[PDB]
């Protein structure tokens, strides 16, 4: 199946998912000097006060924290978005070393990791329907650099030993994703895609300019996860990022001057 290795990695995905070579693929390099400030972008609204986390899961490509999306509890609105988008899950992409791991890049700079908070447009009723629409999903992307620890990440890090291998999950209730956000909500936005198969062109990307800092100990715990299932040859879950794709006929807009 698809993965991040030499024989099943991003350069192979187009064979099973031809949209991999499409017109609005993600991630992209964000050229900060070419992105244009758009004074018409309304303010971004992150309303996570009523979030209900459910489970944490190793899916063989990342780990994810899942939320109750059966009501408007944790929602993203405003910015470039029309309507209301419910938080379904968050997950990360990271590297084998601190100089790579992010999917988006900024003036070709790679960060150590990237957090994706995945939301779907309630006008389509369920996420499966939303993935079939050009404005079905909104992903809030946040860069991670290594320095000081992020206290709001520690509860995640401390349960990873319980989901080491593909297929494992654990209860992960009462987690507050507000603890993963930087101070500023300044952002870049563009129309793109899922960065893992099926690579559907259904995402409004909102990438925050301000990274969060995490400690070396925190990212080291990400790197102890396994791509493999229990009993199979151990292959560390590292470098689970897709590289930047061609921008093609798109403009990246900035919310800030
Ligand atoms: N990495 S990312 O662009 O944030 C991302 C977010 C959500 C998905 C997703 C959504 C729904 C179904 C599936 C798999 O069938 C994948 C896939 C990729
Ligand atoms: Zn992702």
């Amino acid at each position: 199946h698809w993965g991040y290795g030499k024989h099943n990695g991003p350069e192979h995905w187009h064979k099973d998912f031809p949209i991999a070579k499409g017109e609005r693929q993600s991630p992209v390099d964000i050229d900060t000097h070419t992105a244009k400030y758009d004074p018409s972008l309304k303010p971004l609204s992150v309303s996570y006060d009523q979030a209900t986390s459910l489970r944490i899961l190793n899916n063989g490509h990342s780990f994810q924290v899942t939320f109750d999306d059966s009501q408007d509890k944790a929602v993203l609105k405003g910015g470039p978005l029309d309507g209301t988008y419910r938080l379904l899950q968050f997950h990360f992409h990271w590297g084998s070393l601190d100089g790579q791991g992010s999917e988006h890049t900024v003036d070709k700079k790679k960060y150590a990791a990237e957090l994706h908070l995945v939301h779907w447009n309630t006008k389509y009723g369920d996420v499966g329907k939303a993935v079939q629409q050009p404005d079905g999903l909104a992903v809030l992307g946040i860069f991670l650099k290594v320095g000081s620890a992020k206290p709001g990440l520690q509860k995640v890090v401390d349960v990873l030993d319980s989901i080491k291998t593909e297929g494992k999950s654990a209860d992960f209730t009462n987690f507050d994703p507000r603890g993963l956000l930087p101070e500023s909500l300044d952002y870049w936005t563009y129309p793109g895609s899922l960065t893992t198969p099926p690579l559907a062109e259904c995402v409004t990307w909102i990438v925050l300019k301000e990274p969060i800092s995490v400690s070396s100990e925190q990212v080291l715990k990400f790197r102890k996860l396994n791509f493999n299932g229990e009993g199979e040859p151990e292959e560390l879950m590292v470098d689970n990022w897709r590289p930047a794709q061609p921008l093609k006929n798109r403009q990246i807009k900035a919310s800030f001057k």
